[PDB]
């Protein structure tokens, strides 16, 4: 009675909060259990494909998948569908090609979330000057909309010059180095966007280490303890926080509905909160912080 939860990496406070939500949902019923697995890094795409294939081959009851690539994971998800195994996608989209093969998609509206981050950037930076974009895995499902939404909004609503994008591969240490390097290369940098949890943490640490905290406008994504501290201490002006717990909890609950041959909502927006010093202790923020 296995429900296989497969995420981009287990080495992550973000994915551990998704696990928390999944654990909560599963613990309210007896018939199914979950496994929680992911490769060693978000860039390990082939390893994730192997995990999904293996789940199909051992005939799990259902799969909750945060695909590390929107295209590379399609063949394995098609195999799940051919095996009559319900699949729900969380966090990061699959290609349009795959639409027939899974039954729900729960995620941030990433284009909208990138736009909120860009608007926050402009309101603090203005509309002239240079900003840097620190991204994670190029073309990963959540990344396309998030960074594209950000970038397109900056272009349409300012004459800010974008430096980058740079790609951290979701490695904190890589983001730290890339940020250190962008700062050293661009003395006139007015702002900097870190598009996911590890990238934003490395970014914040780089800014602090460079002696530049508060001397340019930094905006992040996600809401773990490090990022909360960076908002509170003024290193980051804002961080855009997702419904990570909800993706796990409602992800599992959606699969449980499908396993009972019930109707589900195919596209579920798990919401966002832009967290700043002005709202960090409000209930709406506390509900998504972790
Ligand atoms: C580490 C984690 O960061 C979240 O921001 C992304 O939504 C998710 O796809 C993953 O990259
Ligand atoms: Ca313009
Ligand atoms: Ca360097
Ligand atoms: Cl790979
Ligand atoms: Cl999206
Ligand atoms: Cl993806």
């Amino acid at each position: 009675g296995e429900i296989a939860v497969i995420v981009k990496t287990v080495n992550s406070t973000f994915w551990q909060n998704v696990q928390k939500g999944a654990d909560a949902a599963i613990g309210k019923q007896k018939a199914h259990t979950i496994t929680f697995q992911g490769p060693a890094a978000e860039s390990a795409i082939a390893d994730q494909v192997n995990m999904v294939e293996n789940a199909v081959n051992r005939k799990v009851d259902a799969i909750l998948l945060a695909p590390s690539d929107p295209d590379a994971l399609v063949p394995a998800v098609k195999k799940a569908w051919e095996a009559r195994i319900p699949v729900v996608i969380i966090d990061s989209m699959l290609s349009k090609d795959a639409e027939k093969y899974y039954q729900a998609f729960l995620a941030t509206d990433n284009k909208a979330a990138g736009e909120l981050a860009a608007k926050a950037m402009i309101q603090k930076v203005g509309t002239e000057g240079k900003i840097a974009v620190m991204s994670y895995v190029a073309g990963a499902g959540s990344e396309i909309g998030r960074v594209g939404g950000f970038t397109d909004y900056i272009k349409a609503n300012s004459k800010l010059q974008i430096v980058g994008p740079y790609y951290s591969q979701s490695q904190m240490a890589t983001a730290l180095n890339q940020t250190t390097d962008v700062l050293a290369a661009n003395a006139d940098l007015k702002g900097i966007f870190g598009a996911n949890e590890p990238t934003a943490i490395g970014m914040g640490r780089a800014i602090k280490q460079a002696g530049k905290a508060g001397k340019l406008v930094a905006i992040g994504f996600d809401g773990n303890q490090d990022l909360q501290e960076f908002v509170k201490d003024g290193t980051l002006e804002a961080t855009v926080v997702q419904g990570s717990y909800q993706m796990g909890e409602k992800g599992v609950d959606t699969l449980l509905k499908l396993l009972s041959k019930e109707k589900v909502e195919k596209f579920i927006d798990t919401g966002v909160v832009v967290v700043t010093k002005q709202n960090i202790d409000k209930p709406e923020a506390k509900n998504v912080l972790y």
